[PDB]
């Protein structure tokens, strides 16, 4: 499986900071690596565990965030998606 451990789902978040992403992969295949991304958009990728990206400096918005593993072999892993939701300020 593949899981994005931070952010939790619904979390909140303030304008600027950069958003910090971790996802675990249980495979008995090797991951060549975890791509991270916001909606469509591909954050970026992470070839060794512990898989992290960042959306740094992060704008106002909701952000769908998924990680996908690649295997060695090709085969994609999907995560459930994670959405946040990063605001000007956050009481
Ligand atoms: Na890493
Ligand atoms: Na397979």
């Amino acid at each position: 499986m593949v899981t994005i451990d931070s952010p939790v789902a619904g979390e909140r978040f303030e304008a600027g900071k950069d958003i910090n992403i971790s996802a675990t992969v249980k495979s008995k295949t090797p991951v060549s690596k975890v791509e991270f991304y916001n909606g469509d958009t591909l954050i970026s990728s992470d070839t060794t565990a512990p898989y992290t990206a960042k959306i740094t400096g992060a704008a106002v918005g909701a952000y769908n965030l998924k990680a996908v593993a690649v295997l060695s072999d090709g085969r994609r892993i999907e995560s459930p998606v994670t959405p946040v939701l990063v605001k000007v300020i956050v009481l």
